C-alpha cells in the first residue's frame, strides 16, 4: 500500500522499484531519499515539491547535526508564517536521481552487489522528474500544488511543470534555461573531463577502493564556482590581494586562489565524483523541448501558471534564458528580475529576494488549489 | 658590430645575457627569439614592437610553412600596405621570456644541464617587458615607434608604456585590465592547478623524461577557451546539438564538447604545459600599480598617445577594464569598443577592426 512520510526534517527512504529510463535502460530497485516539513493535508492537496541544485540534498532547511554536516542549503525558507508556511504546505525534497544523499547514485549497490559505478546509466531531468514522481506516489501524493527550484533544480521544476501540467497548480523557475546551451555544456563537459582526467578515477568505479578522484572533483569545482559568481562582486571582495602574508611573487597564493582551494576542499569532504559527473551529464542534457517540437513550442503550449526568477549578474544560467522562459510560458505573468551582485549563487544567497518569488508563488498555488477538485 | 636582425620571416636568437628579475632572483644566460618584416630605417626609429598573447610566439604573419605549423596568429597585420604597413615600419615580435618557441623558458637547458622545469623562476610582465627590451637593444634598436599587443599582449604593452614612456611613442593596449582581477586569477590558478594534478607534472621536472602533463594541460586549454568566447556566439554555433551522429544520451558527445576537445588537442602539439604554467603565472602578477602607488596613479603618470580596445562581449576582460584603462590614461581619447560578438578571442579573429586600430596607434606615431 501507500507508504507513510517519514517524521518531520527525518530521512525516509522511499522504495520505488524499477524505473525505466528515457534511453530505455531500466533501473532496478531504486530508492529516493525524503525529508519533508509541514503536515499533510487530509486531500493531500497541500504538497510543495523543493527541487535541489547540483550538489544539494534532501536537507532544505535546519540545523546540522544528525547526518547534515551544515545547516539546510535554503536554511529559514520553511517553517511557520516562512515563504514556504509549513502550517498551510507540506514542503518536501527528495535527493534526486543520481545524487550521493540517500537515493540510488553510483555509489548505490548494483543487483550483483557491486557499485553501480560505470553501469549506472545515464540520466536525464526527465528521468529525475519520474524517480521524484515516483516517490510521491508511493506516498499516496499524485497533485503537487507546487513545485519551486533554483539552477539544476529549476530545470527540473520546469520539466515537471511542463511534463505534468495537470497536476502541478503553480510553479517557480528560477536561474536555469529553457534547454542546456553551448556554454553550460562546455563547462559540465569540462568538468567531468577533469574528474575522469584523475588516476583514481578508475573508470568510474573507484568505489570501495579506498582511492577516489577528488582531486580532480575540486579542480572542477573550483571552475564551477567562478561560473556561479558574480564577477565585479569578486573582484571587489579579493581583486590581485594575496592571501595572509603569503607572497605570490614567488610562488605564494592569492586571496581568491585560497578561496577555491577551499571550496573544492569543503565540497570533496561532503560529496561523490561519480554524483558530480552523473548529475553534471543530466545538466547538459536538460531540453525541455527535446520530443516535443523544440523549446518554443513545448513552453507555448504549457499552462501553467509560473514564476520565472532570473538574476542579473548570472554568469552561468544569463538572464537573457530567463527573459526568453517569461516571454514563452503563457502563465508567466512578466520575468521577476533577482536584482543581485552574488551571480548564480544568489540563488542560495539572496533569501530575502527568492523567499519573495517562493511567497507569490505559494500565494497563486493557494488561489489555485482553492479552485482544484480532485 | 650589433647582433643583426634575422632576415625577413627567419627566427633571429638573441642572446641577452642574465636577466635580474623582479623579484630578485637573477636568470642566467637568456635567449630571446626574434622575427621582424619590413626594413629597420637608418635612424632606428620605425620599430612597431608585436606583443603575443599567452600561447602565440614570434610568428605574427605568414602561411604554415618551415618552422611554423599553423598561420601566424596575427596574419596580415604587418606587410607592404597592411595596418603595419612594413613599406614604411620594421615590425619586430619576440617569443615572450617564458616562453617554448625559441626564447628562455622552463624546457630550456639551466647551467647544470638540465631543463629548468621546478627551477624555472617567477617571471611577472616587468620582467618580459625588460627581456625584450633587452633584445632590442642588443639588435642596436634603444626606442620603439609603437607597442602593439592583445590580451597578455596588452598586459605586455601598458607594462611597456607605463614602464618606459620616454622610449615609445604610441601604444595600442587591447582587451586587458590595468591589473588582473579576482575572476582571472581564480581561472588562472585553476587552470595551473589543472596541469599540476597531472601526475606527468612530475612537480615541473617532466622535460625530457618522455612523459608530460599533457592531459592537464587539455582540461586547463578547454577552460581557457571557454573564457575567450562570447556567451551567445557559442550556443549560437553549437547550441545542445551532438557531434556528427553520437548520442549524448547514450553517452555521446555534444558539438561544443567535441569542439573543445579539438582545442585542447591541438595545443598539445605546439605548447609546452611549463610554459603555459609560468606565464599563467605572470598573468596573475599583472598590476601596473605595483610600486607605484596603485593603478590610478600609475596610469595617470604615462603621458603617452595610447588606443585603448575593449570586446563588448569579453569575459575574460570584461569592457569595464578598458574604460577605466581610457578614463586613467592621459594619452587615451576614447575607449576604442569593438562590438563584436566573439569575446575575447576578438582580438584574434576581427582582424579588420583591430587592424583600423593598429593604424589609429601608427598615426599617433608619427
Amino acid at each position: 500500500a501507500t507508504v507513510p512520510l517519514p517524521a518531520e526534517g527525518e530521512i525516509g527512504l522511499v522504495h520505488i522499484g524499477a524505473l525505466t529510463l528515457e534511453n530505455g535502460t531500466v533501473l532496478p530497485d531504486v530508492t529516493i531519499a525524503v525529508q519533508r516539513w509541514g503536515e499533510l493535508a487530509p486531500d493531500r492537496g497541500n504538497v510543495v515539491m523543493v527541487l535541489h541544485a547540483l550538489t544539494g540534498d534532501s536537507h532544505v532547511t535546519g540545523p546540522a547535526g544528525d547526518g547534515h554536516p551544515t545547516a539546510g542549503w535554503w536554511d529559514g525558507v520553511a517553517g511557520p508564517g516562512a515563504p514556504i508556511d509549513t502550517d498551510h504546505w507540506c514542503a518536501i525534497a527528495t535527493n534526486v536521481l543520481g545524487g550521493c544523499r540517500g537515493s540510488t547514485g553510483p555509489g548505490s549497490l548494483a543487483p550483483d552487489g557491486k557499485p553501480w559505478g560505470s553501469r549506472f546509466p545515464q540520466i536525464t531531468i526527465r528521468d529525475q522528474v519520474a524517480a521524484d514522481r515516483a516517490a510521491l506516489a508511493a506516498l499516496g501524493i499524485t497533485e503537487v500544488a507546487a513545485v519551486v527550484g533554483g539552477s539544476m533544480g529549476g530545470a527540473r521544476a520546469l520539466e515537471w511543470l511542463v511534463t505534468h501540467p495537470d497536476d502541478v497548480r503553480a510553479g517557480l523557475v528560477l536561474a536555469v534555461g529553457a534547454r542546456a546551451t553551448a556554454d553550460q555544456i562546455g563547462t559540465q563537459s569540462t568538468q567531468v573531463a577533469a574528474i575522469k582526467a584523475d588516476p583514481d578515477w578508475q573508470g568510474g568505479d573507484y568505489h570501495g577502493t579506498g582511492r577516489a578522484p577528488t582531486e580532480g572533483m575540486e579542480i572542477a569545482r573550483r571552475f564551477a564556482h567562478l561560473t556561479y559568481r558574480g564577477e565585479e562582486e569578486l573582484d571587489d571582495r579579493f581583486a590581485n590581494t594575496p592571501q595572509d602574508d603569503e607572497d605570490p611573487l614567488t610562488g605564494g597564493r592569492y586571496a581568491v586562489q585560497s578561496y577555491l582551494e577551499y571550496q573544492g576542499g569543503k565540497l570533496a569532504r561532503r560529496f561523490d565524483p561519480g554524483t558530480y559527473v552523473v548529475l553534471s551529464d543530466a545538466l547538459s542534457s536538460h531540453d525541455v523541448g527535446r520530443g516535443r517540437g523544440g523549446v518554443e513550442a513545448a513552453l507555448r503550449s504549457c499552462p501553467v501558471p509560473v514564476v520565472v526568477g532570473g538574476i542579473t549578474s548570472d554568469r552561468l544560467y544569463p538572464i537573457r534564458l530567463q527573459q526568453e522562459l517569461a516571454e514563452l510560458l503563457p502563465g508567466c505573468q512578466g520575468l521577476d528580475v533577482v536584482d543581485s551582485i552574488y551571480g548564480h549563487d544568489g540563488f542560495l544567497v539572496e533569501t530575502e529576494l527568492v523567499g519573495k518569488l517562493i511567497r507569490r508563488t505559494l500565494e497563486l498555488a493557494q488561489r489555485l488549489e482553492h479552485h482544484h477538485h480532485h
